[PDB]
């Protein structure tokens, strides 16, 4: 009974976080067996940032000019490599708290926890969907770069999100592991324009899905609808275009419930069209596109 | 930038989860220091919810009977007592993970992070508030039973919640680490009336500064009113009355921005009115009450 914005258990990414310091700055790695992973932007100053050459900053740098600190473990930083927009600092110790890990990088529409960092301490965790537009909606202040999005599948952790910037919008922007940006955006104080964004249609149904299976089902009709007609509403709205991709995924969903996909797509309909009408969904006064029909399954069936 | 629901970091409850198995009933304990605490249910059988004589039945029990696993390490259990709806088993092994901790019994508008457990393995972490009426609206299904609810102040765990029950409504009843339940909830299958909710005004008002924070401003207006004339507008909204002690825990918050806290009451009376006009505040499409003050300073400042 009941249905909230879970996030995974976050202790096996807390015995990996530790602080690293470059000069004056310090941020947030991620510290998996014997390397550190960091924004590579700990190697500038706040003068730097405006249009960093990170390979002659990175020049300028030795292994004993990063300091990386685990509380009152000091590691010893025996190699320094910078790919794409990550540092790697190799250390001569293997973080003995290493969890089963990959490194992943996920599709937008995806969900994931963070788990938000500040000087290598964690703050909090939450969950939130890697927007359509490679933009996450998180929270974060100046000290959280370097916190990390994951995923746990069983005794597996993979990493998917490793935090760098807040766009003038106040929306964020990072990278996977391998240092790669989603999106268009680099590591520059320069305003970037994040894409028009969407709705995430097939977790919108899902979530829909989870509040029908929790008793909240008002918003059931009588009516059905197509793919087509329904993509002309999507269209219309901002929505995702729906796939049988997407139909595919929800069979578990349709399954249980008995509602057919294009029957809950008819209901998604209306509620665009009318909105809706002062009441609300699972404590939502709006459709929810942060659970991906996998969440909805996870949640409702207790898997640990 | 952002604001979002915000759970603590699990690991050091994590590390406390333990699998309590007593005849064919599983459910999860809190294994801290040589203790393991439980709901006391873990001894009936669905025959015996009904109306429950928890005296006989655990008379009924020996220490062997209460199989206690951690993973793959199984505890010995050498005592074992009932407190009010608890049950506390002595094993002997002191818990290696212990974390510095307290038993609190939170008040209701208080928040707290809930970790999900099932067969002693955490599945996820969401934060919630205690409602005015001593319910929980939870993510809970069976053998979740023993997830507790907790805060973290600095490296001590507070744990102020032990998840017992659902009711007919799909909303959720515990204890607190004492096992003496919040509200009139009693551990036994009968229907039993949650009391007449209300909204936490001191945290709608928290969320409207943290919304002014981050940039949502667009409800502020030109207005001021009286905490008389606000408390009439609550009570006809089914929000608590706000008090001076209310008013006073808003302090940082009016002094950070510069907004006093009754020019903040005249826009949320000014929403409870009107609504929210088809626009949203943080995301939300609904006026929050899940972020006391205290979560709003924390996570507007970074504290770890
Ligand atoms: O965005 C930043 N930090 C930040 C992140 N998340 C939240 C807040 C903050 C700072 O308030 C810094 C300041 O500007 C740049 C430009 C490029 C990069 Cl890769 C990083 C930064
Ligand atoms: O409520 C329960 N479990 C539960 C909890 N949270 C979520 C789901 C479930 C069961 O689906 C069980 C079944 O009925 C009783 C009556 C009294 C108590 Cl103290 C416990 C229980």
């Amino acid at each position: 009974s009941g249905f909230r914005k879970m996030a995974f258990p976050s202790g096996k990414v807390e015995g990996c976080m530790v602080q690293v310091t470059c000069g004056t700055t310090t941020l947030n790695g991620l510290w998996l067996d014997d390397v550190v992973y960091c924004p590579r932007h700990v190697i500038c100053t706040s003068e730097d940032m405006l249009n960093p050459n990170y390979e002659d900053l990175l020049i300028r740098k030795s292994n004993h000019n990063f300091l990386v600190q685990a509380g009152n473990v000091q590691l010893r930083v025996i190699g320094h490599s910078m790919q794409n927009c990550v540092l790697k600092l190799k250390v001569d110790t293997a973080n003995p708290k290493t969890p089963k890990y990959k490194f992943v990088r996920i599709q937008p529409g995806q969900t994931f926890s963070v788990l938000a960092c500040y000087n290598g301490s964690p703050s909090g965790v939450y969950q939130c969907a890697m927007r359509p537009n490679f933009t996450i909606k998180g929270s974060f202040l100046n000290g959280s770069c370097g916190s990390v999005g994951f995923n746990i599948d069983y005794d597996c952790v993979s990493f998917c999100y490793m935090h760098h910037m807040e766009l003038p919008t106040g929306v964020h922007a990072g990278t996977d592991l391998e240092g790669n940006f989603y999106g268009p955006f680099v590591d520059r104080q320069t305003a970037q324009a994040a894409g028009t964004d969407t709705t995430i249609t097939v977790n919108v149904l899902a979530w829909l899905y989870a509040a029908v299976i929790n008793g909240d089902r008002w918003f059931l009709n009588r009516f059905t609808t197509t793919l087509n007609d329904f993509n002309l509403v999507a269209m219309k709205y901002n929505y995702e275009p729906l796939t049988q991709d997407h139909v595919d995924i929800l069979g578990p969903l349709s399954a249980q419930t008995g509602i057919a996909v294009l029957d809950m797509c008819a209901s998604l309909k209306e509620l665009l069209q009318n909105g809706m009408n002062g009441r609300t969904i699972l404590g939502s006064a709006l459709l929810e596109d942060e659970f991906t029909p996998f969440d909805v399954v996870r949640q409702c069936s207790g898997v640990t």
